[PDB]
């Protein structure tokens, strides 16, 4: 399983979309995920959390026309989701935070 800061940077930079683990808030909402019950690896066993849009309402990422961003879940394995995301560009930026959209730092 790709969950790692670099494995899932690398794959990003090389295949340009998330590996096969990854799910949208909404496709595992659908499946039945309770944020509160941390219920993710029950209804979705070996899936993480990623692929959505980030805003970026704050402007801690650098913008540029035309650029949207996304996150995904990184260290997941079961439980509630932690405070590990990482924010990639579509022109293949990547920062992560490790305190919950806080702070960023770039990874590539």
């Amino acid at each position: 399983v790709i969950n790692t800061f670099d494995g899932v940077a690398d794959y990003l930079q090389t295949y340009h979309k998330l590996p096969d683990n990854y799910i949208t808030k909404s496709e595992a909402q659908a499946l039945g995920w309770v944020a509160s019950k941390g219920n993710l690896a029950d209804v979705a066993p070996g899936k993480s959390i990623g692929g959505d849009i980030f805003s970026n309402r704050e402007g801690k990422l650098p913008g540029k026309s035309g650029r949207t961003w996304r996150e995904a879940d990184i260290n997941y394995t079961s439980g509630f989701r932690n405070s590990d995301r990482i924010l990639y560009s579509s022109d293949w930026l990547i920062y992560k935070t490790t305190d919950h959209y806080q702070t960023f730092t770039k990874i590539r």
